DNA sequence: AACACTCGTCGCCCAGAGTTCACCTTGGAGCCAGGGACGGTTCATTTGGGGTGCCGGAAACGGACGCGTACAGGCCGTATAATGGGAGCTGTCACGGATGCA
């Protein structure tokens, strides 16, 4: 929003925003690397037909990306239950 | 064993078979002369008929044209919890050389 129709942002008001942006992206990454184990545990079951183990794993990884992007913590549910549907 | 009769065979002699040799007729075979009518040709009609180009238009007909419907394929989302694969079967030998360790 500040890019066009903004203000000459001072350093105190710019560096903090940049830092929190990087922090959020890093936290997202961290959750993904945490839950790849759930991804592989789910994808182990669909083997033996069509495509290979690693292809299934990477498709589950894409599904996990989608699940994290569309997750909602306010609902007070464990993340695994929501992510399983998207992985599948 | 002694004795007294009738029949082919031939020649000859006269008449015609039928054949030749050899005489008169007469229906010609055709040759030409003359006269149709005749069928092939040609040319006058003769209006009975074929003919037609185009259209008013009536109706089919071919298609455009606009606007509805139809599954096929695609996108999307599902909130207890569910957090590291089965399986592979492997009896070769020669052997040159790199090669990871010596």
């Amino acid at each position: 929003e500040l890019s066009e129709r903004g203000e000459k942002l001072p350093a105190a008001q710019r560096r903090d925003m940049m830092w929190i942006c990087r922090d959020g992206d890093r936290a997202k990454n961290h959750l993904l690397e945490a839950n790849l184990r759930l991804v592989v545990s789910l994808a182990k079951r669909y083997t033996g037909r069509g495509m290979a183990f690693l292809d299934l794993i990477q498709e589950g990884n894409l599904g996990l990306i989608r699940a994290v992007e569309k997750f909602d913590y306010t609902k007070g549910y464990k993340f695994s239950t929501y992510a399983t549907w998207w992985i599948r």
